[PDB]
């Protein structure tokens, strides 16, 4: 019995089948079993978590309908949690953490940063330690650990979710959920989003499948996974196309991702301050980025999603190539497991139009049902 | 954790028709393919022949076979030869301990690391049964670290042919699993000759926490003291000292010297620090005298509980706790007794030569009384 999802854990508690306190203790036991083996949870907060569970149950006794109430979960080390270090002890929750606690979740600890498989959120999830986790993703840190480990991840539309606590919003970067079921991604998006994202739905009718990218070779296995998902959609009465004149040049887009990424990964490297553009150049880049986003809007007038590889390889600045297709335009992107090959999980990334996040989740759910 | 079923319970399930060997192996495979992109233990897969083994195993079930681990999926260290798989060198016949596991009905899916591991494969729940080796802790110390059980048998109890010609002094091969019952069934399948059954609960136990050669983490000591309390509270005399305890400092030295020989036989550079033959024989005679000193201690106490290592999880003095048993050839079981600081914490139980089952038994007692 693969472990219950976050909403099913929520349902279980609400329905009296279990208590928040039995759920957190069980999580802790699961962490204490594997942790000498995966070593994911680098920061523990079990004692306050156990009291959180007790607060959470009292709320259940007096009719609180918070949707994730009593569900144990974890977060990247890069998010501030009041009381825990962020290595530097933090005196208030990050915004996405304040929302998860408000919604009733219980933060057991924080996981690594993915210093290729992870030992992080993704590990914590595939291992079944907790059903819910929260990462970040500027160059794949959500979508590519999830590929590697066989879990789901949402990289939202840019600016959908405050990353205060993780301060202007940082261009390209986002924060997003990771979990083992599409339903959880949706519930979590719906908790985290600054404003309500479109339902926007209906099933897709035409999908675009890419397998190659001018900037890296892409492992046969990574291509195969797309081609599998393409066949499953084709065979369910959905038009699948391999190419369109509306697809923005991906080679140029990569370059632009490069340039922009530098700025960020260089603001904090004093020596390389003198390779920064002037201000007018910089603003030329944002105007360029917006032009790209509107080109992707033109593509999404023809197709309802785009399915691609999340990365070049399986597990074990051109491994960034497949992350940038969406991170640069700010498009929403979901990674969904579609099989195993050579002993190792194999996923696909689904991409939809700006602010069509739920549809991404929905279309990834469709792909997963039709292949598993 | 819907903790995973034991090997004997998987065996019962199949025997009773509640499941098939083939559903059990498929499930294992799925569980490996889930975690493997995360823990990365199973470096050698043989899934397609495993799936046919499962079908051979079911046919035997349809003709009334009561072989004790029939259809149970398991894994083995990479260092054991399995016919068809490499051992890095493709191997043309099973190691002896593998021939026995197949005869007894088990299905070898693949092979794990040398330090994840067997221990990871187990703690992760991928398979209920695994087979390691241990000259300086490779069984008992991964098991400590991960919260699984491990048996380092009495030396010579089990052929390690296939793991170089003669059995290697000090080294053993042993099983790893998640329950004492499994260890016993496996010992009893693997042992060249039948080992004495466990014929009574312990009445006096010796609890050691410190060792002249290393500092031992408070946590590692605490776990012993926990195990001591559980036994004390069940009417069992627990003592912290006896004059019959063989000098552990000298024993360490002897372990040092002997270990070198082995871990140096095939390392040209160290060849000139090898003893002469008469020296070597002085050492074996010394080792046999130690084994009989441990026998004198085991006339007074029925077991010895110690730390399996100095620390929890995540340099030849981390071997100090392994040597207490490996040197005299004593049997040794490591059993999980709780957690501290987010990580599993175990204890090693040691009994007299060929009192392996008692070791398992006394470790079962300690585990029941603390969980």
């Amino acid at each position: 019995a693969r472990e219950p999802t976050a909403l099913a854990t929520a349902a279980a508690i609400r329905s009296g089948a279990t208590t928040a306190r039995a759920e957190t203790e069980a999580a802790i036991a699961r962490i204490e079993a594997l942790d000498g083996a995966i070593n994911a949870v680098v920061v523990r907060d079990f004692d306050r978590a156990l009291a959180a569970a007790d607060a959470a149950d009292a709320r259940i006794q007096a009719g609180d309908t918070a949707p994730l109430l009593g569900v144990p979960m974890t977060v990247k080390e890069a998010f501030d949690v009041e009381g825990l270090p962020t290595h530097n002890i933090a005196t208030s929750d990050a915004e996405a953490v304040r929302r998860l606690k408000a919604a009733g979740a219980i933060i057991l600890g924080k996981t690594n940063v993915p210093k290729g498989s992870s030992g992080g959120s993704a590990a914590a999830l595939a291992s079944g330690m907790v059903p819910l986790e929260l990462g970040s993703d500027i160059g794949g840190s959500i979508r590519i650990p999830a590929h590697f480990c066989g879990v789901w991840g949402l990289k939202p539309s840019w600016g959908a979710i405050s990353s205060h606590g993780h301060g202007a919003e940082t261009p390209l970067g986002v924060i997003g959920p990771m979990a083992r079921s599409p339903d959880d991604l949706a519930a979590m998006l719906d908790l985290l989003a600054t404003l309500p994202m479109p339902r926007a739905s209906r099933p897709p009718r035409r999908v675009l499948a890419i397998t190659d990218h001018p900037a890296i070779r892409t492992s046969a296995v990574c291509r195969d996974a797309v081609d599998t998902a393409a066949e499953a959609l084709a065979g369910a009465g959905i038009e699948v196309i391999r190419s369109t004149d509306l697809l923005p040049d991906l080679a140029r887009q990569h370059h632009a991702y490069g340039q922009m990424l530098s700025v960020a990964f260089a603001r904090s490297d004093p020596t390389l301050h003198a390779s920064l553009p002037n201000l007018l150049t910089w603003l030329s880049w944002q105007d360029a980025q917006a032009r790209n986003t509107r080109a992707w809007g033109r593509l999404f007038g023809e197709v309802d999603a785009v399915i691609a590889p999340p990365a070049a390889t399986q597990a074990f600045d051109a491994h960034l190539a497949w992350a940038g297709v969406a991170t640069y335009p700010g498009l929403p992107a979901v990674v969904v497991p579609v099989g195993t090959a050579n002993g190792l999980p194999v996923g696909v990334q689904v991409i939809t139009d700006f602010h069509r996040d739920h549809d991404a989740i929905a279309t990834a759910a469709l792909i997963h049902r039709l292949t598993e």
